[PDB]
């Protein structure tokens, strides 16, 4: 299978690290040297990780008419859901009237890798001719705007991709999934429970021990990624672009030097969105394809990490639709 | 793919009717009359989703002792996760030293058959070798114990399975998926949003529309299991035992002479476990095996209904391992 149409979306209210400066013990380079990022967008007051899904399949609509036909199912890679039921997805099968089954997925930043593959695996077993994959993320809901250590690295999104059958020759080519909750306490947020399995207490507020979420991602982010690679049968000088969760800016350079690779087949945009979790990828193939670094035929290879812990890496030939 | 192993598991403390009336306006026979339940169980203070799943599994490996050998991936559908991440699957995950990638699905009540499902398709589509799919739910967690119309409805519970590849002639022959988002109305909790798509504003606690989830319920669970039914390419005559969802003993009897059958061939257990959603098909299951109800070759279908709207069935040839 492959990825038959695409389309992003951001909110409209922007963010700058000045707005932070605003009333927050921080700079404006405090923030550009440690996260790279410089501005981020923010959903409208009344304006849920359903809207930011919705929005996002409208620009998949736009850039691409007519491709909700033969979708069979919804799956929304999310962490920030408008509610435990009914799920978001649910709500984005309502939305474009879809005759097809709907579900949330929640695994953490790589959700929407995650869901990829999911959906690979429902078109390839034939349980699903197309699958809507939503990775959307409101974490302007569940932030707290006073932590210095938060605020600043998370932006809201919304992206979505139709998996489906493609062309001889196109499409994914590799998958390299993986998870490990014994850092659970290194990243998180509850929801029913107030501690974790080894005991970790959680608070009412989004907790990042960012210190060892470094030391993770940087050292998973070139595993999967070669292994990925390798999985697909090709080599780095096979690779197109590169297109990285969004989190971090040190993170993606320090993963790419790792990787011997030049910042032109790197993608990045952290620096005008912030984090926007499962939105990130796809956000950042939506400005690729528009500006022709990626084109039908090309090998891309998508990667990230997060709460969980969980990491996910993905080689897709593009194009083929 | 079929189901290697089986286990389930609910909390020790036990909830009568009798409990209710204790403080609320109600009596055993409006509950009885009305839904069927007469006891359900309710997770320890300090146990939650994540701890009712760790007993699931321990259930199933106490059965079949080195089943999670071989597994790949944990889908863990439920409703009440611990936290929005990490996701529940990665605390299974680690609890037992899996080598394997994980994520929470959330589909309402239906949660359980659609990770089977999900499940299926990772196996037949080479993704995974063997992936442990649980239904686990601590809706005592999130309940509002004094609302008559729902307080009395929901118990506690967990479920697993391990899938993978069984002998020919065993394992899924069918499934059957839906979700219709315009019935978000009928039945929700919020998480992040206060308000649903349509604009029907949520209160703080879980909201229910019983009568509408009924109509709907018998309708759908007749209409759903004949597709599978059919889909399988087999025929009501040839199911050795009906397992739907375990909310309402009146709906179950309802659809059950819809469809004809006599009890014998239908699983309840509403009645002591009261309904535990994704958990309940699973629970229901166990027992039936452990009854002598089912045994290897056996045609046996599953057929789930709740929020979303959501909806799925399967039908399985039992054993295969």
């Amino acid at each position: 299978s492959g990825i038959l149409a695409l389309g992003a979306y951001v909110p409209e209210r922007v963010m700058t690290n000045a707005d932070f400066e605003a009333y927050l013990d921080t700079s404006d380079e405090w923030i550009v040297t440690r996260t790279g990022i410089k501005e981020r967008r923010v959903a409208a007051e009344d304006e849920y990780t359903s809207d930011l899904a919705f929005k996002a399949v409208e620009d998949l609509l736009r850039r691409h008419p007519g491709a909700l036909e033969g979708v069979d199912a919804v799956i929304v890679a999310t962490n920030t859901p408008d509610a435990l039921f009914p799920d978001t997805a649910a709500l984005v099968q309502a939305r474009f009237g879809l005759k097809a089954f709907a579900y949330d997925l929640l695994a953490g930043c790589p959700g929407w890798i995650y869901a990829l593959a999911q959906a690979h695996a429902l078109v390839e077993a034939g349980l699903a001719q197309k699958v809507l994959a939503v990775g959307a993320e409101a974490l302007s809901k569940i932030i707290d705007w006073n932590d210095r250590a938060t605020a600043v690295l998370f932006g809201d999104g919304g992206g979505a991709a139709v998996v489906g059958k493609v062309r001889e020759g196109y499409g994914f080519r590799s998958f390299v999934l993986g998870a490990d909750g014994t850092g659970a306490k290194e990243l998180y947020h509850a929801c029913v429970a107030p501690r974790l399995p080894d005991g970790t207490s959680m608070k009412n507020r989004l907790y990042m021990n960012g210190r060892e979420v470094f030391k993770f991602a940087v050292r998973v982010m070139n595993t999967a990624t070669l292994e990925a690679i390798e999985k697909a049968g090709l080599t780095p000088e096979d690779i197109r672009l590169f297109v990285p969760h969004q989190a971090n800016l040190r993170i993606i350079d320090a993963a790419r030097e790792r990787l011997g690779l030049p910042w032109e087949r790197v993608a990045v945009n952290v620096d005008r969105y912030g984090n926007t979790s499962t939105a990130s990828i796809p956000l950042a193939l939506k400005e690729a394809v528009d500006a022709g670094r990626i084109r039908e035929g090309d090998h891309v290879l998508l990667v990230s990490f997060g709460a969980g812990l969980t990491w996910a890496a993905a080689v897709l030939t593009w194009g083929g639709a």
